[PDB]
């Protein structure tokens, strides 16, 4: 069974989220596909593997700014960190 893990840094980019006013639904639903193992994803997620610091990780797009940023194995979701491209990768 594949856990389903949060990373220490994910709760807080979730609250921060929530106090600038994002549409917290996108995440929840984007969320849930990933929980329930319902892929692929679908197109407009954008979803791919990332590279450099973020190697081993994945990245779909909540909005054209807004990033998830995850791990999945056959062992685990990790919930990794949500915000911008700047917050996220700069």
């Amino acid at each position: 069974q594949r856990d389903i893990e949060y990373s220490g840094q994910y709760s807080k980019d979730v609250k921060l989220a929530q106090k600038r006013h994002k549409d917290m639904n996108k995440l929840k639903y984007l969320m849930t596909l990933l929980i329930n193992n319902t892929l692929p994803l679908p197109a407009v997620y954008k979803d791919h593997p990332l590279q450099g610091s973020w190697k081993g990780y994945r990245d779909a797009h909540v909005e054209p700014d807004w990033i998830l940023i995850y791990k999945l194995t056959d062992k685990l979701l990790r919930f990794e960190r949500t915000g911008t491209h700047a917050a996220l990768f700069g």
